[PDB]
């Protein structure tokens, strides 16, 4: 967010924005009597750009006695993609919404399994020894790969899927009252840490498309992921939603991170709208193991 940039003169970031620059990660490594010459700005103030940015990224140096207990105040969810976990502060936490979004393949998908076989997980490995309730919208939904994604970590495939509730969605009028049964799900089984929604505007976007009705489906797509910001926090569950966009940027805050296809493997994960996370980028790769770091 250098449009957050605390003191300085946008004037000129419109040059930044011409550059990749747009990025404050970017920026906090960059070379001053350089970052002139490509910034017009003098190379003075340009170096005043740069010691703010240290701090936007984040850097403070806290103590494995301080850690180790952050590490036991919260315990989220792994992706299996370290770089990732890195990008999220820990990977998945409970009690939120954390959006993924880009085009199809681009990972937002593949995750919500690989999420969805590392919740029922130990601790020690990332997990928290959960099920998760899986709500296939589109019927992308494969076990074809929940096996041999959890045939990776070493844990029994039959046992893996029978620890997944499954349901395909059809239509709004089925997503919806769905959810409106997970109120209740939860309820029975408490051990359902995960509750993934894939991928949550296709059935409004399909049955209210245009600007005509690009009214009520906002009004009843809201009501919708409010249901489910609800859900995850009071009983203490993680919700994770998915947009599918080759554009619902929509103002229903939560963690939403976005994903690009990089070549072929790799994939490029960037933290975009979120309070608490220190805006930036990792790469991570779709591996057949799953969600993995290339």
């Amino acid at each position: 967010t250098i449009n957050d940039l605390p003191g300085i003169s946008q004037t000129v970031i419109n040059k930044l924005i011409e550059a990749g620059y747009s990025s404050l990660e970017t920026l906090a490594v960059a070379s001053p009597q350089d970052l002139s010459v490509a910034a017009g700005i003098p190379l003075s103030t340009a170096q005043k750009i740069i010691k703010e940015a240290r701090d936007a990224l984040d850097i403070r140096f806290k103590t494995a006695l301080e850690v180790k207990k952050e590490r036991m105040n919260v315990k989220k969810i792994s992706t299996g993609s370290q770089a990732l976990d890195g990008l999220l502060a820990g990977g998945i936490e409970t009690r939120t919404m954390t959006e993924f979004f880009g085009e199809f393949g681009s990972g937002k998908t593949q995750l919500c399994h690989q999420l969805s076989v590392n919740v029922q997980l130990p601790p020690e490995k990332g997990g928290l020894s959960g099920k998760a309730v899986y709500i296939d919208t589109e019927g992308t939904f494969r076990w074809e790969r929940i096996e041999n994604m959890a045939k990776a970590l070493g844990l029994d495939i039959d046992n893996v899927m029978n620890n997944i509730y499954y349901i395909r969605a059809i239509n709004t009028d089925h997503q919806i009252a769905i959810v409106d049964d997970l109120q209740e799900l939860v309820s029975k089984d408490p051990s359902i840490k995960l509750i993934v929604v894939d991928s949550v505007t296709s059935h409004f976007r399909a049955e209210y498309p245009g600007r005509e009705n690009l009214a009520v489906r906002q009004q009843k797509l809201n009501k919708h992921l409010h249901q489910l910001t609800r859900l995850a926090e009071v009983y203490d569950i993680a919700v994770i939603i998915t947009n599918q966009v080759m554009h619902t940027l929509y103002h229903v805050p939560g963690i939403r991170i976005q994903l690009k296809k990089s070549r072929g493997n790799r994939r490029i994960a960037r933290v975009v709208d979120a309070p608490h996370l220190p805006e930036g980028e990792v790469v991570f790769a779709l591996t057949e193991e799953g969600i993995r770091d290339a």
